[PDB]
């Protein structure tokens, strides 16, 4: 079985990636090489590398070639690929899903070559039953991506030849998700790049963009480095000039998130063309609501979206009656709003049509708008940790979880936790030592 959680995901989230320790360790030994201008990871040894041919006036060609460093090993970095390893990469994706007017997808990847995302991404989807996906990755150059092509090939991936730099060829043509990875891969003109992508993107679609962004540490630390490359240089934006960038191109902000050390993640949408909201009270108890929304669904002819907000009680269940909805016909024009706040204490926002609030979120466009908390967000579905807990217990049996495999011996919790000492035929006895016998072995080996 697949087991998973399923868990409030706020839109916006900082300082993601505190919890490691690694990435923390990283960032302190990268810093102190930079400090008067060490490690298995890559890029300390490019630091370290760029720092030891010279302690002053560093050749730019010398420390951009080197070896050990010449392979694309920079996305095999911990700190690079951070954000991608965290949950933060499939809550966007899972977001990309569900604001799907169909079933099927079609993600297309830009600079595929170094960027490695085709890896990732389509493992990331398997539990999604239903879904059929249909990923292409792309690069500027036949050559690059000419390695792992077995890779490729054990997936259901199709090569590319798009340059960012200039239009989409019309084999892409519309899709519904672009990924970058601009972080490794470098970008030739942001402007150009982010207008020829949203062309190529369908509307309605999503643009999910992995960037590190300058003004952090990080930031400037590489900003220092690949100055032969001036691109990847163009690459490396401000959190301001992206969120400029953005408006330019007309593109709507969806979601971010940002780690403590400046990888970000953007989440753009592709505006749909503006059209008067239907909102639906679905929050009486008498459930008389169902007859006015069977109705609105009835005239199929419409194209007017429908809002079902309820704010009256935290306990309305309306994200599952949009889940089952919008797999009927008509439910693509179904979208949720609901407020649940799990502490009296924390205040409810106001959704009239005249606050603030309800444009932005109608701006925003998402399928399921949950509030909790004072953070808009949605329910999203996420892996648990394979490992089974554990906890200190005065008693415990040895057991052997797997019949016939001696490697599988462990020691589990008893049920001699709850027993009474009353009773003189009980006579609970603590254990200093228990033998095998011949028994034990052949009951175990199964």
């Amino acid at each position: 079985p697949i087991l998973e959680k399923f868990c409030f995901t706020p839109h916006t989230e900082e300082g993601c990636l505190s919890e490691r320790a690694a990435l923390q360790e990283e960032l302190q030994l990268c810093k102190g090489l930079v400090q008067a201008l060490p490690s298995q990871q890559e890029l300390p040894r490019l630091l370290s590398a760029a720092c030891r041919l010279q302690l002053n006036g560093n050749l730019q060609l010398e420390l951009a070639q080197v070896l050990a460093q010449e392979r694309p090993k920079l996305p095999e970095d911990p700190l690079l690929s951070g954000l991608l390893d965290s949950p933060a990469l499939k809550a966007c994706l899972d977001t990309a899903v569900e604001n799907m007017p169909s079933l099927k997808m079609k993600v297309v990847e830009v600079l595929a070559g170094h960027g490695h995302l085709y890896s990732r991404i389509p493992g990331l989807l398997s539990p999604h039953p239903l879904l059929q996906l249909s990923y292409t990755a792309t690069d500027r150059h036949p050559q690059a991506l000419e390695a792992a092509q077995a890779e490729l090939q054990q997936h259901d991936v199709a090569q590319g030849q798009w340059d960012p730099a200039d239009p989409a060829p019309s084999a892409l043509g519309s899709a519904d998700l672009l990924v970058c990875n601009c972080a490794v891969a470098a970008l030739g003109d942001p402007a150009s790049a982010l207008s020829n992508m949203v062309a190529a993107l369908r509307e309605g679609g999503f643009l999910l963009l992995h960037t590190l962004l300058r003004g952090h540490p990080l930031g400037d630390i590489v900003a220092f480095l690949t100055s032969t490359e001036p691109q990847y240089g163009q690459g490396i934006l401000s959190q301001d000039a992206w969120e400029s960038l953005f408006s330019r191109v007309s593109l709507r902000l969806v979601g971010l998130k940002k780690s403590f050390y400046g990888s970000t993640l953007f989440l753009c949408r592709r505006p749909t063309p503006q059209d008067s909201p239907i909102f639906l009270p679905v929050d009486d108890t008498s459930f008389r609501w169902v007859e006015s929304l069977k109705g609105i669904l009835a005239d199929e002819d419409s194209s007017r979206p429908v809002w079902l907000k309820a704010i009256n009680c935290a306990t309305s269940g309306v994200v599952g009656l949009v889940n089952c909805l919008r797999r009927e016909p008509g439910g693509n024009r179904l979208r949720c709003v609901l407020l649940s706040n799990l502490s009296s204490t924390s205040h409810v926002p106001e959704v009239d049509p005249g606050s603030a609030e309800l444009q932005k979120v109608l701006q925003g466009d998402l399928v399921m708008n949950v509030y909790r908390d004072g953070a808009w967000g949605a329910f999203r579905h996420f892996l648990l940790e394979e490992d089974k807990p554990e906890e200190p217990t005065a008693h415990a049996f040895v057991s052997t979880l797997t019949r016939g495999d001696l490697s599988s011996i462990r020691w589990v919790c008893s049920s001699l936790r709850h027993a009474q000492p009353t009773c003189p035929g009980a006579q609970l006895c603590t254990v200093y030592y228990a033998s095998l016998n011949f028994r034990d072995i052949m009951l175990a080996t199964g």
